[PDB]
């Protein structure tokens, strides 16, 4: 999957946790949003096309795709644990730090 | 060695995945392939000995174990999910893709001047 | 946040793993351990404050960091499979690196 597809599940795979009712289904879909997160940061997003992979420009994406899957791990741990309405608030929480990314080097 | 070890340890694990009975056989398995993907982008493989670690050859490399990484995460997925199925079938998918890269990265010394 | 921060993280959650008495006591304190390293990887720690993120050093700290999450993961394969004591045991080798690389990156 290119940048773009992968954030896109996770876009999905925030409005499934939002919606979901038990800790099986948080926890799947923050499994498929650190695989998705990992993959991403193996892209190459279109701010980026023609830049040189060991550019400091690249190694920050690529670092800030990693501070995501860190927050995906971490809501992970809260469902695992069973604190199912703490994980919902981490994941809404980093949210707003994947959009940051998005916006960044989306387009 | 720690690259070969890893990929040992990949191949490894797809085969116990292949003749898995239940999800939690399999996801132990994934577990362990992710350590092995984990390690092995943090190894030199052959092909790459002499190369700077900052060279982009070498980020290539690890970008290429992240991703074999980010396969193994989906199928963990799946399983975790109860499709079993649908997880020995992403194994047997990224079988190719472990492949390509241990062809592309191992020590071709066999085959010099062939 | 802090390099710091998620040190102290690990050495928590270390404590709490030698104190636990199931499988699935590991498998949280060890997930908690994995957010953590792969944070600190993306943190610059006292020592490389002076040095380009694009250097050899940054980048040996970074694959360091790395190299705990694959301890910490493969950890958490054998606390999945119910090895509570190899879990533990493989526990207190990353203890082992986590002070190592405290110590070493700790200090401008
Ligand atoms: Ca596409
Ligand atoms: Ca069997
Ligand atoms: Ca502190
Ligand atoms: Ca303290
Ligand atoms: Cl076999």
């Amino acid at each position: 999957q290119d940048w773009e597809d992968a954030m896109e599940t996770l876009n999905d795979n925030l409005k499934v946790i939002e919606k979901a009712d038990n800790a099986d289904q948080v926890i799947a879909a923050l499994l498929y949003m650190l695989a998705a997160a990992i993959a991403a940061a193996t892209a190459t997003p279109p701010k980026l096309e023609d830049k040189s992979p060991t550019s400091e420009e690249a190694l920050a994406f690529r670092l800030g795709m990693h501070e995501l899957a860190a927050l995906i791990t971490k809501a992970t741990a809260l469902a695992y644990q069973g604190l199912v309405k703490e994980a919902q608030a981490a994941a809404e929480q980093l949210k707003t730090t994947v959009n940051a990314h998005w916006q960044k080097y989306r387009s």
